[PDB]
């Protein structure tokens, strides 16, 4: 049930980011008694330089990524993963259709942003590592800075 959110945007300039690279499979097998946030991403985080590894970044709950963000014939536990780490928003420019799905059911908003709208998104970010992005549901708007942009979620 899912209303507004504003958190830490964080710039993940990767596309075609499947559910296998979200949540590696070994996880779904390896005892926890929190949650996949340490699985979340777990392949990139060992490089120091990945996007999560840097402050404020790390503690970021609206996730900008490239293009056709959770294909893969998805994992419910891949948007679980996102979630426990602290994201409640993902946007990109088109989702896996099995990850959104699963990303409503969660709770989690899969905010579909044009292409172009997503590169403002990072830039401002980029420049402003901790700028907060705004996502709000009854309006369709994401909001950041000085700007405001449509999004869909069908």
């Amino acid at each position: 049930a899912f209303h507004t959110h504003s958190g830490i945007g964080v710039p993940l300039r990767r596309s075609n980011v499947d559910t296998d690279q979200i949540i590696p499979a070994v996880f779904l097998k390896r005892v926890t008694r929190t949650g996949f946030e340490d699985g979340l991403f777990a392949g990139w985080r060992s490089d120091p330089a990945f996007v999560l590894n840097l402050s404020p970044f790390d503690r970021g709950s609206v996730l900008v990524a490239g293009p056709d963000f959770g294909t893969g014939s998805s994992r419910e536990h891949a948007v679980w993963a996102l979630m426990d780490y602290g994201f409640r928003v993902v946007i990109s420019s088109r989702f896996g259709d099995i990850f959104r799905g699963n990303a409503g059911k969660a709770g989690l908003l899969a905010a579909e942003v044009a292409q172009d709208d997503v590169e403002i998104l990072w830039k401002l970010i980029e420049q402003s590592p901790g700028l907060e992005i705004t996502a709000n549901l009854q309006d369709r708007i994401i909001t950041a800075a000085t700007v405001v942009l449509p999004f869909k979620i069908d």
